[PDB]
């Protein structure tokens, strides 16, 4: 009920939301199965501040494309003319289910990075994204809006 819609309203908003109470709401979202994110999502960041969240910025990072549970695109951009582009560089994805604090997920593997990015459900068309990368001290939020 609560995280869910404190949550909804933040992503809606595109609002900036501090670490700690991410994962607090986080915390008390449910899992969600491998094929519920099948699809194109929109992506955002909820602390812009953080090193990566600047690179993504930089390169105008769109979202991602779950084609199957092999199949994932884990970076579309923006390209100047507007159109929406995979950027390929980093290498391609894959979904598989992993456990976060006790609780198992989908969850999208990088395949050729250490990163792995556990799905909570906001609701149907609203996920919250923890990145799980090598070496990084802490967990960090993104969240994802299903393109309809």
């Amino acid at each position: 009920m609560d995280a869910e819609q404190r949550l909804a309203k933040i992503i809606a908003s595109g609002d900036e939301c501090d670490r700690a109470t991410v994962e607090e709401l986080y915390d008390r979202l449910a899992p969600v199965p491998v094929d519920f994110m099948l699809g194109t999502w929109r992506g955002g960041i909820f602390d812009r501040g953080d090193a990566l969240a600047g690179m993504l910025l930089g390169m105008n990072w769109y979202g991602k494309r779950f084609i199957d549970r092999d199949h994932v695109e884990p970076l579309l951009c923006r390209s100047p003319d507007g159109s929406i582009y995979s950027y390929e560089k980093l290498g391609l994805a894959r979904l598989r289910e992993v456990a976060l604090r006790g609780t198992v997920s989908a969850a999208m593997i990088y395949d050729k990075q250490p990163i792995i990015d556990h799905f909570r459900r906001v609701n149907d068309d609203m996920v919250v994204g923890a990145m799980d990368a090598k070496g990084q001290p802490d967990i960090l939020y993104f969240h994802l809006t299903r393109e309809r």
